[PDB]
């Protein structure tokens, strides 16, 4: 009998572009796995539900449909525009596995709130908190390697009002002290930003060693750099998420050069990572996003290994067999194109390297990049052993 895998993804609405890549990624993994017989000779079938870039009610409806109507044994998502815990009760109540990369601390706390019940839901990246803790670790390593010499001990943190930006910003604020940084500014701005002037005046009145912007819109970030660069402070700049996108580099132009950014789950640029990216672009075109497609690709591979080891998926409501599958997933150490996927037992979230573990065979690399040319993707500068270059002092420093 075929193994039915359901994918609730935002195929329409404001984040359609990511939803389409989640669909492409999971299709590619299913095709590769099926070409060698599927899971224990059972072919993988994929059913999709469009969450329309809408919120909790629609995500739940979509997940429920995949189970009730399509008999999905497992749900695999990238992210959807929900708080992060919509899937847990849907999975638990149907005795199925759900995997997501919503990238949320609320997932960790939900699983910890009732681990006996929430045995089936896994977050296959680390929560967003690691963007903050991992930034501090990154900063330590480039200082220790001689690549960055702090002009002073001050860090400035600039956040939007939402939970993702705020959680990242507070992780950095809270951790700064043990790395010998004082927070010179913690600033919350209204979004979208029309003018960074007030923030920029505070920065220039008290030039920090490091500026972190956790507000993530690429256009707002480019406007920031264009206003910053009329009179830049002597500061390392890290921009959360948006700087990873062509749109940021297009709008900032040469002002993008020197900026750093990072992802807690991304394609490595070693042989295996390069092979995935090449194959993905051959299937879907050079403008397609491996950054989103690698997520559901990796998740389905992990699932396929765990389910095979357990003797196969359970049907909906076969809690005993799906618990066996979840046990295999919970102990899995799976090295794919994004690095090692391994779970914390207590949170059922991915281990992060080098922040939580010093061994890349035991956790997922938190990859940092630095822009060197407005026309190119940033170069990987952390963590060893995945660097393609070292951090280079920004041109404004």
């Amino acid at each position: 009998d075929p193994v039915v895998i359901g994918c609730p993804a935002p195929l329409t609405g404001i984040v359609a572009a990511d939803g389409i890549e989640f669909q492409r990624g999971i299709q590619m993994a299913a095709d590769e796995i099926n070409a060698v017989g599927g899971i224990l000779g059972r072919p993988i079938e994929l059913v999709f539900a469009d969450t329309q870039s809408k919120g909790v009610d629609v995500v739940i409806q979509s997940a429920q449909r995949l189970i009730d109507r399509d008999n999905a044994s497992a749900l695999i998502a990238g992210y959807n525009l929900e708080n992060g815990t919509a899937l847990h009760d849907v999975a638990a109540d149907a005795g199925v596995i759900a995997m997501h990369a919503n990238t949320v601390a609320v997932h960790d706390e939900m699983v910890k709130s009732d681990p006996d019940r929430y045995w089936g839901t896994f977050q296959y990246d680390p929560p967003e908190t690691l963007y903050g803790g991992g930034f501090l670790k990154f900063l330590k390593d480039i200082e220790d390697n001689g690549e960055f010499s702090r002009p002073n001990n001050k860090i400035a943190i600039i956040t939007g009002p939402g939970i993702y930006s705020v959680n990242i910003a507070n992780a950095i604020r809270d951790g700064a002290g043990e790395y010998g940084y004082d927070v010179s500014l913690f600033e919350t701005v209204a979004i979208p930003v029309s003018d960074w002037g007030p923030t920029l005046a505070k920065l220039r009145a008290d030039p920090p060693a490091v500026i972190v912007v956790t507000h993530f819109y690429p256009q707002d970030q480019a406007l920031f750099m264009n206003q910053f660069m009329t009179d830049p402070t002597n500061s390392l700049v890290y921009l959360q998420y948006g700087a990873s996108l062509a749109a940021f580099r297009d709008i900032a132009g040469d002002n993008s050069v020197g900026v750093t950014y990072a992802t807690v789950l991304g394609t490595l640029q070693d042989e295996m990572g390069d092979a995935f990216a090449k194959a993905y672009k051959e299937r879907y075109g050079d403008l397609s996003s491996t950054a989103s497609g690698c997520q559901t690709y990796s998740a389905l591979y992990a699932y396929s290994i765990a389910a095979a080891l357990a003797g196969g998926p359970g049907a909906p409501y076969d809690d005993v067999q799906n618990k066996a599958v979840a046990d295999r997933l919970r102990s899995l150490i799976f090295r794919g194109p994004v690095g090692t996927m391994r779970f914390h037992a207590d949170t059922q979230s991915a281990w992060s390297y080098p922040t939580e573990t010093n061994d890349p065979s035991l956790g997922m690399p938190h990859i940092f990049s630095q822009i060197f040319d407005k026309a190119e993707d940033g170069v990987l500068i952390a963590p060893a052993p995945y660097k393609k270059a070292g951090f280079k002092m920004p041109p404004w420093m």
